[PDB]
């Protein structure tokens, strides 16, 4: 669609690991962005993606405190540097799985 796009790929902000792409943004409940808080009171602006790479999913899934009805989550770390980038969601419906990534922990930039 455009030549030399600068808003193509999302990398880990801390190390540059390739994580996702703007093309893979997923409008869960009508919006790719969901503003949420955890039990420790931390607020996250979470962007939902159909796909991601370069992460390491830690532990078994849990349904507790899930921000997305019908989904269980696993912590998603940057597979390169260990930065906590978000969560992988599974066990739900349409889609069965997706990633919720913390927007401000990613850097956006040109394709590879
Ligand atoms: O969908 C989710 C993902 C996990 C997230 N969450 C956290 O970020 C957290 C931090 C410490 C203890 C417990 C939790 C927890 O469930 C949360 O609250 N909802
Ligand atoms: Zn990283």
């Amino acid at each position: 669609m455009v030549l030399a796009p600068g808003a193509s790929i999302f990398r880990c902000r801390q190390c540059g690991q390739t994580i996702s792409r703007r093309d893979w943004l997923l409008p869960m409940g009508g919006d790719h962005e969901h503003v949420v808080f955890n039990p420790a009171g931390m607020i996250f602006r979470v962007w939902c993606f159909s796909l991601a790479q370069g992460l390491r999913l830690i532990g078994a899934p849990s349904g507790e405190f899930s921000w997305f009805k019908g989904y269980d989550w696993t912590i998603a770390l940057c597979g390169q540097c260990g930065s906590h980038l978000g969560w992988h969601y599974e066990g739900g419906s349409q889609p069965q799985t997706f990633f919720g990534l913390i927007k401000d922990r990613l850097a956006e930039g040109p394709a590879d």
